[PDB]
């Protein structure tokens, strides 16, 4: 779902 | 870590 996409993007940003 | 970030970015692209 879109929300699973946003959650993954959030994790990526958290890992920068 | 890095590898998780790479997989998450890949998953997002794949899912868009």
């Amino acid at each position: 779902g879109l929300f699973d996409i946003i959650k993954k993007v959030a994790s990526v940003i958290g890992g920068l």
